[PDB]
């Protein structure tokens, strides 16, 4: 397992324009197209993304493209952020797939704000961490099973969420 299986896993994929938890028009895995309400705007910003007139719909290999891109800006948001990038260089390797999963789900704004845990992590106490993490919009109301599948990777350090 990678973070490209992992994300996989916890994204989909969908050929089609569509609604992600928050009603927000996404694509491919977990590629999202925009906030705004508009189908239209989805349209424009998508048929920029690929560079055609997609109709709204794209191909396999266009939602693998974004996908490649989508792990690298999160990856390179992470290392250009100086509140998580410490965090990152304490990290095994599976514990720093999760993290790029949440980076990749809530940008790294959203992340660098879980100061707490993120301490928590950077310290190595898992179960801590595990709790902290756990009051969380993310958590509660957003995204639980996902959210409790990323919080047992950090605690863990293994993929047996995963499996």
């Amino acid at each position: 397992m990678n973070i490209f299986e992992m994300l996989r896993i916890d994204e989909g994929l969908r050929l089609k324009i569509y609604k992600d938890t928050e009603g927000y028009y996404t694509i491919g895995i977990g590629h999202l197209l925009t906030k705004s309400p508009s189908l239209n705007a989805a349209k424009s910003e998508l048929d920029k993304a690929i560079g055609r007139n997609t109709n709204g719909v794209i191909t396999k290999d266009e939602a693998e493209k974004l996908f490649n891109q989508d792990v690298d800006a999160a990856v390179r948001g992470i290392l250009r952020n100086a509140k998580l990038k410490p965090v990152y260089d304490s990290l095994d390797a599976v514990r720093r797939a999760a993290l790029i999963n949440m980076v990749f789900q809530m940008g790294e704004t959203g992340v660098a704000g879980f100061t707490n845990s993120l301490r928590m992590l950077q310290q190595k106490r898992w179960d801590e961490a595990a709790v902290n993490l756990a009051k969380s919009r993310w958590y509660n109301a957003q995204t639980p099973n996902r959210a409790k599948r990323v919080i047992t990777t950090f605690r863990t350090g293994t993929w047996d969420a995963y499996k």
